[PDB]
């Protein structure tokens, strides 16, 4: 049980608000096999797919949570099944997509039979990538709050250090900064409906 018939063809339609010959993004959390974030990003227009999935390898997702995302599986528990199949189904044909280590995104985009995709691999080095790294996350930090738990990282010489956890939309937009050498100044908009990326919708707090 995946998407309705008026779900893909909502998503259908949503999809022609991205350009397909202009750049964008794409970057994933989880292996390629079992993601559970994933997100487009055209820095153009400011447009971005963003959206979430439940891990079927609980074991691997622990990891990647003390590793990465820092996401709490329960805060999945609510998202739309088959979403990931749709939206590569729904890319256009022979699109181009920019993204920081291509290895990972190319295998998803295979296991979907999208080998008509063309990847740009940018090799930025671990100290370029994130030079914009706390100012993504300081200007867009209401566009996502999976990121809950705290993530760590090994140092030489022992113990773990706390690092900044690693979301699919924010390594987009850092990374575009980090090519493009500045901070875009378009206004982000959500491509995919709230509806359609979270089965039920917390409705807004009346204060
Ligand atoms: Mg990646
Ligand atoms: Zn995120």
């Amino acid at each position: 049980a995946g998407l309705t018939y008026s779900q893909l063809m909502t998503l259908k339609d949503a999809m022609l608000q991205l350009d397909p010959n202009a750049k964008t993004w794409m970057d994933i959390e989880g292996r390629p096999e079992d993601p559970v974030e994933i997100a487009l990003y055209q820095p153009s227009s400011g447009a971005y797919i963003h959206f979430f999935r439940e891990p079927t390898d609980l074991k691997q997702f622990k990891q990647d949570a003390k590793y990465s995302h820092g996401i709490d599986v329960t805060d999945l528990f609510a998202t739309q099944p088959g979403l990931t199949s749709a939206v590569i189904d729904a890319l256009p044909r022979n699109m181009v997509i920019t993204c920081q280590g291509s290895d990972d995104i190319r295998k998803l985009l295979e296991s979907q039979g999208r080998k008509d995709i063309k990847l740009i691999d940018i090799a930025l080095s671990k100290t370029d990538s994130r030079k914009y790294e706390n100012a993504v996350w300081d200007q867009y930090k209401d566009l996502c709050h999976m990121h809950t738990g705290v993530v760590v990282e090994k140092k030489k010489r022992g113990g773990k250090e706390e690092i900044t956890p690693h979301c699919a939309l924010m390594d987009c937009i850092m990374f575009d900064a980090a090519v493009s050498g500045g901070l875009n100044t378009s206004v982000l908009r959500a491509v995919l409906p709230r509806d359609m990326v979270f089965r039920t919708s917390t409705p807004r707090v009346v204060l």
